[PDB]
Protein backbone atom coordinates (compact mmCIF):
# COMPACT_ATOMS: atom_id res chain seq x y z
CA UNK A 1 0.00 0.00 0.00
CA UNK A 2 2.93 2.44 1.30
CA UNK A 3 4.73 2.62 -1.73
CA UNK A 4 2.86 1.76 -4.26
CA UNK A 5 0.50 5.12 -3.47
CA UNK A 6 3.45 6.83 -2.96
CA UNK A 7 5.97 5.31 -5.22
CA UNK A 8 8.91 7.66 -6.22
CA UNK A 9 10.06 9.60 -4.05
CA UNK A 10 12.08 13.24 -4.52
CA UNK A 11 12.86 16.49 -2.57
CA UNK A 12 11.13 19.28 -3.91
CA UNK A 13 11.95 22.41 -2.51
CA UNK A 14 13.31 21.10 0.45
CA UNK A 15 11.01 18.65 1.07
CA UNK A 16 10.13 14.98 0.90
CA UNK A 17 7.17 14.34 -1.77
CA UNK A 18 5.86 11.89 -3.29
CA UNK A 19 5.86 10.90 -7.52
CA UNK A 20 2.57 13.20 -7.10
CA UNK A 21 4.22 16.08 -5.81
CA UNK A 22 2.39 15.88 -2.44
CA UNK A 23 4.46 16.09 1.16
CA UNK A 24 5.01 12.50 2.64
CA UNK A 25 6.22 12.11 6.14
CA UNK A 26 8.19 8.74 7.21
CA UNK A 27 7.62 7.30 10.37
CA UNK A 28 9.42 3.94 11.13
CA UNK A 29 12.21 1.78 13.46
CA UNK A 30 15.66 1.09 13.06
CA UNK A 31 17.16 -1.97 13.69
CA UNK A 32 20.37 -1.41 16.43
CA UNK A 33 23.23 -3.00 15.23
CA UNK A 34 22.54 -6.01 12.81
CA UNK A 35 26.34 -7.73 13.60
CA UNK A 36 24.84 -7.87 17.35
CA UNK A 37 20.52 -8.15 17.09
CA UNK A 38 19.99 -9.51 13.73
CA UNK A 39 17.74 -11.39 14.67
CA UNK A 40 15.13 -9.26 15.24
CA UNK A 41 15.55 -8.36 11.34
CA UNK A 42 13.52 -10.39 9.12
CA UNK A 43 10.14 -10.16 7.08
CA UNK A 44 7.91 -11.32 10.36
CA UNK A 45 9.00 -8.85 12.41
CA UNK A 46 8.93 -5.94 9.67
CA UNK A 47 5.79 -7.04 9.03
CA UNK A 48 4.57 -6.76 12.23
CA UNK A 49 5.88 -3.11 12.76
CA UNK A 50 3.75 -2.22 9.46
CA UNK A 51 0.40 -3.48 10.64
CA UNK A 52 0.58 -3.45 14.69
CA UNK A 53 2.71 -0.19 14.94
CA UNK A 54 2.04 1.76 11.23
CA UNK A 55 5.47 1.60 10.07
CA UNK A 56 6.29 3.25 6.58
CA UNK A 57 10.26 2.66 6.93
CA UNK A 58 12.56 0.56 8.26
CA UNK A 59 16.11 1.27 8.40
CA UNK A 60 19.22 -1.61 8.29
CA UNK A 61 22.06 0.16 10.69
CA UNK A 62 24.76 -1.59 9.12
CA UNK A 63 28.05 -0.79 11.49
CA UNK A 64 31.23 -0.79 9.46
CA UNK A 65 33.35 -0.84 12.64
CA UNK A 66 32.68 -2.65 15.78
CA UNK A 67 32.56 -6.27 14.49
CA UNK A 68 30.69 -4.89 11.69
CA UNK A 69 30.67 -4.74 7.78
CA UNK A 70 34.91 -4.74 7.81
CA UNK A 71 35.29 -7.02 10.56
CA UNK A 72 33.16 -9.40 9.30
CA UNK A 73 31.03 -8.12 5.38
CA UNK A 74 28.62 -11.10 5.74
CA UNK A 75 26.29 -8.92 7.46
CA UNK A 76 25.81 -7.07 3.92
CA UNK A 77 23.21 -10.17 3.33
CA UNK A 78 21.04 -8.76 6.59
CA UNK A 79 21.23 -5.81 4.70
CA UNK A 80 19.32 -7.21 1.65
CA UNK A 81 17.23 -9.32 3.94
CA UNK A 82 15.82 -6.34 5.21
CA UNK A 83 15.72 -4.77 1.71
CA UNK A 84 14.11 -7.80 0.14
CA UNK A 85 11.47 -7.75 2.97
CA UNK A 86 10.40 -3.85 2.90
CA UNK A 87 9.95 -4.56 -1.41
CA UNK A 88 7.55 -7.51 0.14
CA UNK A 89 5.74 -5.43 2.52
CA UNK A 90 5.56 -2.27 -0.24
CA UNK A 91 7.64 -0.10 2.62
CA UNK A 92 10.59 1.81 2.25
CA UNK A 93 14.15 1.06 3.47
CA UNK A 94 17.14 3.16 4.50
CA UNK A 95 20.41 1.34 3.81
CA UNK A 96 22.73 2.90 6.77
CA UNK A 97 26.14 2.32 6.34
CA UNK A 98 26.61 2.82 10.07
CA UNK A 99 29.56 4.67 11.13
CA UNK A 100 30.73 5.74 14.39
CA UNK A 101 34.12 5.11 16.25
CA UNK A 102 35.39 5.04 12.31
CA UNK A 103 34.72 8.60 13.22
CA UNK A 104 35.46 9.84 9.39
CA UNK A 105 33.69 8.41 6.77
CA UNK A 106 36.76 8.62 4.65
CA UNK A 107 38.34 5.79 6.57
CA UNK A 108 36.51 3.33 4.72
CA UNK A 109 35.21 4.55 1.66
CA UNK A 110 37.20 2.65 -0.53
CA UNK A 111 34.52 -0.06 1.17
CA UNK A 112 31.71 2.18 0.99
CA UNK A 113 32.07 2.88 -2.93
CA UNK A 114 32.17 -0.99 -3.50
CA UNK A 115 29.16 -1.51 -1.16
CA UNK A 116 26.98 1.14 -2.59
CA UNK A 117 27.94 0.35 -6.08
CA UNK A 118 26.65 -3.10 -5.03
CA UNK A 119 23.93 -2.21 -3.62
CA UNK A 120 22.48 0.22 -5.90
CA UNK A 121 23.22 -1.96 -8.78
CA UNK A 122 21.17 -4.99 -6.50
CA UNK A 123 18.07 -2.51 -5.59
CA UNK A 124 18.80 0.82 -7.93
CA UNK A 125 15.51 0.14 -10.27
CA UNK A 126 13.14 0.05 -6.87
CA UNK A 127 11.48 3.09 -5.60
CA UNK A 128 11.86 1.65 -1.84
CA UNK A 129 15.38 2.61 -1.23
CA UNK A 130 16.85 5.57 0.55
CA UNK A 131 20.71 5.10 1.01
CA UNK A 132 22.29 6.63 4.35
CA UNK A 133 26.32 6.66 3.43
CA UNK A 134 27.65 7.84 6.82
CA UNK A 135 25.68 7.50 9.89
CA UNK A 136 27.44 9.64 12.63
CA UNK A 137 30.55 11.46 11.10
CA UNK A 138 32.13 12.64 14.57
CA UNK A 139 34.88 14.30 16.23
CA UNK A 140 36.46 18.04 16.02
CA UNK A 141 38.69 16.90 12.79
CA UNK A 142 35.77 15.93 10.54
CA UNK A 143 34.13 18.53 9.38
CA UNK A 144 31.41 19.05 6.86
CA UNK A 145 33.79 20.80 4.17
CA UNK A 146 37.16 18.92 4.23
CA UNK A 147 36.10 15.66 5.26
CA UNK A 148 32.08 14.38 4.35
CA UNK A 149 31.21 17.05 1.63
CA UNK A 150 34.09 15.01 -0.31
CA UNK A 151 33.26 12.02 1.07
CA UNK A 152 29.45 12.16 -0.25
CA UNK A 153 31.08 13.47 -3.70
CA UNK A 154 32.69 10.55 -3.99
CA UNK A 155 30.21 8.00 -2.87
CA UNK A 156 27.05 9.71 -4.66
CA UNK A 157 28.56 9.28 -8.08
CA UNK A 158 28.97 5.43 -7.37
CA UNK A 159 25.25 5.39 -7.11
CA UNK A 160 23.88 7.70 -9.39
CA UNK A 161 25.71 5.67 -11.81
CA UNK A 162 23.22 3.05 -11.39
CA UNK A 163 20.28 4.61 -9.27
CA UNK A 164 19.36 7.73 -10.98
CA UNK A 165 17.37 9.58 -7.94
CA UNK A 166 16.42 7.93 -5.23
CA UNK A 167 16.60 9.51 -1.71
CA UNK A 168 20.27 9.85 -0.53
CA UNK A 169 20.86 10.73 2.82
CA UNK A 170 24.02 12.34 4.35
CA UNK A 171 25.57 12.84 7.57
CA UNK A 172 26.48 15.76 9.26
CA UNK A 173 29.24 16.59 11.74
CA UNK A 174 29.33 16.55 15.64
CA UNK A 175 27.22 12.75 15.25
CA UNK A 176 24.77 14.02 12.89
CA UNK A 177 23.98 17.51 14.16
CA UNK A 178 25.69 20.15 12.40
CA UNK A 179 23.09 20.46 10.03
CA UNK A 180 23.95 24.71 10.23
CA UNK A 181 27.37 23.88 8.13
CA UNK A 182 25.93 21.29 6.12
CA UNK A 183 22.88 23.78 5.14
CA UNK A 184 25.07 26.52 4.58
CA UNK A 185 27.31 24.22 1.37
CA UNK A 186 24.93 21.74 0.45
CA UNK A 187 25.83 19.50 -2.27
CA UNK A 188 24.96 19.52 -6.12
CA UNK A 189 22.43 16.37 -5.69
CA UNK A 190 18.81 17.48 -5.91
CA UNK A 191 17.88 14.12 -4.39
CA UNK A 192 19.80 14.43 -1.18
CA UNK A 193 18.89 15.14 2.26
CA UNK A 194 20.80 15.87 5.32
CA UNK A 195 20.45 13.69 8.62
CA UNK A 196 20.15 15.16 11.73
CA UNK A 197 19.71 12.74 15.13
CA UNK A 198 18.57 13.60 18.73
CA UNK A 199 17.91 11.92 21.85
CA UNK A 200 15.46 13.54 24.35
CA UNK A 201 18.05 13.26 27.47
CA UNK A 202 19.34 16.47 26.02
CA UNK A 203 17.53 19.86 26.97
CA UNK A 204 16.51 20.41 22.66
CA UNK A 205 15.56 23.57 22.03
CA UNK A 206 18.55 25.56 20.09
CA UNK A 207 18.98 22.43 18.11
CA UNK A 208 15.27 22.97 17.63
CA UNK A 209 16.16 26.43 16.26
CA UNK A 210 19.41 24.75 14.18
CA UNK A 211 16.81 22.37 12.77
CA UNK A 212 14.76 25.41 11.65
CA UNK A 213 17.75 27.34 10.63
CA UNK A 214 18.63 24.40 7.99
CA UNK A 215 15.36 23.98 6.62
CA UNK A 216 15.39 27.98 6.29
CA UNK A 217 18.16 27.50 3.67
CA UNK A 218 16.20 24.59 1.70
CA UNK A 219 17.84 22.07 2.80
CA UNK A 220 16.05 18.67 3.56
CA UNK A 221 16.22 16.93 6.34
CA UNK A 222 15.74 13.32 7.69
CA UNK A 223 15.92 12.32 11.27
CA UNK A 224 17.37 9.02 10.58
CA UNK A 225 18.35 8.33 13.97
CA UNK A 226 16.84 9.21 17.17
CA UNK A 227 15.53 8.12 20.43
CA UNK A 228 13.88 8.84 23.97
CA UNK A 229 16.91 8.35 26.03
CA UNK A 230 20.53 9.90 26.69
CA UNK A 231 23.06 10.29 23.83
CA UNK A 232 24.62 6.94 25.47
CA UNK A 233 21.15 5.10 24.22
CA UNK A 234 21.06 4.34 27.56
CA UNK A 235 20.20 6.88 31.18
CA UNK A 236 16.49 7.17 31.17
CA UNK A 237 13.24 7.32 29.31
CA UNK A 238 12.66 11.10 28.75
CA UNK A 239 9.31 10.79 27.50
CA UNK A 240 8.16 15.25 27.83
CA UNK A 241 11.10 16.09 25.63
CA UNK A 242 10.35 13.41 22.89
CA UNK A 243 6.84 14.54 22.67
CA UNK A 244 8.40 18.07 21.99
CA UNK A 245 10.51 16.75 19.37
CA UNK A 246 7.95 14.49 17.87
CA UNK A 247 5.42 17.83 17.16
CA UNK A 248 7.95 19.77 15.89
CA UNK A 249 8.89 16.82 13.50
CA UNK A 250 5.05 16.94 12.42
CA UNK A 251 5.15 20.58 11.93
CA UNK A 252 8.19 20.96 10.39
CA UNK A 253 6.76 17.47 8.20
CA UNK A 254 9.93 15.40 8.90
CA UNK A 255 10.46 11.68 8.50
CA UNK A 256 12.24 9.74 10.98
CA UNK A 257 13.54 6.21 12.31
CA UNK A 258 13.68 5.36 15.98
CA UNK A 259 16.68 4.08 17.80
CA UNK A 260 15.71 1.28 18.47
CA UNK A 261 14.51 -2.43 18.04
CA UNK A 262 16.26 -4.35 20.64
CA UNK A 263 15.96 -6.39 23.81
CA UNK A 264 19.02 -4.93 24.75
CA UNK A 265 18.89 -3.65 28.34
CA UNK A 266 19.29 -0.09 27.45
CA UNK A 267 16.33 2.64 27.80
CA UNK A 268 16.67 3.31 24.13
CA UNK A 269 15.60 -0.22 23.23
CA UNK A 270 11.88 -0.61 22.05
CA UNK A 271 11.34 -4.20 23.10
CA UNK A 272 11.74 -5.90 26.61
CA UNK A 273 14.27 -9.03 27.17
CA UNK A 274 11.73 -11.50 25.91
CA UNK A 275 9.99 -10.25 23.00
CA UNK A 276 9.92 -12.74 20.24
CA UNK A 277 12.22 -12.05 17.37
CA UNK A 278 9.57 -12.59 14.96
CA UNK A 279 7.04 -10.09 15.85
CA UNK A 280 3.52 -9.77 17.67
CA UNK A 281 4.67 -8.30 20.86
CA UNK A 282 2.35 -7.95 23.68
CA UNK A 283 2.32 -4.82 25.72
CA UNK A 284 4.08 -6.57 28.48
CA UNK A 285 6.76 -6.91 26.11
CA UNK A 286 7.44 -3.68 25.18
CA UNK A 287 9.93 -1.09 26.75
CA UNK A 288 8.63 2.35 27.85
CA UNK A 289 10.51 3.39 24.85
CA UNK A 290 8.73 1.22 22.55
CA UNK A 291 5.52 1.34 23.84
CA UNK A 292 5.37 5.42 23.35
CA UNK A 293 7.09 4.63 19.67
CA UNK A 294 4.39 2.65 18.83
CA UNK A 295 1.64 4.77 19.88
CA UNK A 296 3.27 8.31 18.30
CA UNK A 297 3.20 5.55 14.79
CA UNK A 298 0.17 4.36 15.35
CA UNK A 299 -1.48 7.51 16.15
CA UNK A 300 -0.31 9.02 12.85
C1 LIG B 1 23.32 6.85 17.46
O1 LIG B 1 23.15 6.89 18.87
C2 LIG B 1 22.82 5.60 19.40
C3 LIG B 1 22.79 5.81 20.95
O2 LIG B 1 24.06 6.34 21.32
C4 LIG B 1 23.92 4.60 19.03
O3 LIG B 1 23.53 3.30 19.50
C5 LIG B 1 24.36 2.92 20.62
O4 LIG B 1 25.63 2.59 20.15
C6 LIG B 1 26.55 2.14 21.16
C7 LIG B 1 27.93 1.99 20.54
O5 LIG B 1 27.80 1.03 19.51
C8 LIG B 1 25.97 0.80 21.68
O6 LIG B 1 26.75 0.36 22.81
C9 LIG B 1 24.60 1.12 22.29
O7 LIG B 1 23.99 -0.14 22.73
C10 LIG B 1 23.71 1.64 21.15
O8 LIG B 1 22.46 2.03 21.65
C11 LIG B 1 24.02 4.51 17.48
O9 LIG B 1 25.05 3.62 17.08
C12 LIG B 1 24.33 5.89 16.94
F1 LIG B 1 24.23 5.90 15.55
Amino acid sequence: SVVEEHGQLSISNGELVNERGEQVQLKGMSSHGLQWYGQFVNYESMKWLRDDWGINVFRAAMYTSSGGYIDDPSVKEKVKEAVEAAIDLDIYVIIDWHILSDNDPNIYKEEAKDFFDEMSELYGDYPNVIYEIANEPNGSDVTWGNQIKPYAEEVIPIIRNNDPNNIIIVGTGTWSQDVHHAADNQLADPNVMYAFHFYAGTHGQNLRDQVDYALDQGAAIFVSEWGTSAATGDGGVFLDEAQVWIDFMDERNLSWANWSLTHKDESSAALMPGANPTGGWTEAELSPSGTFVREKIRES
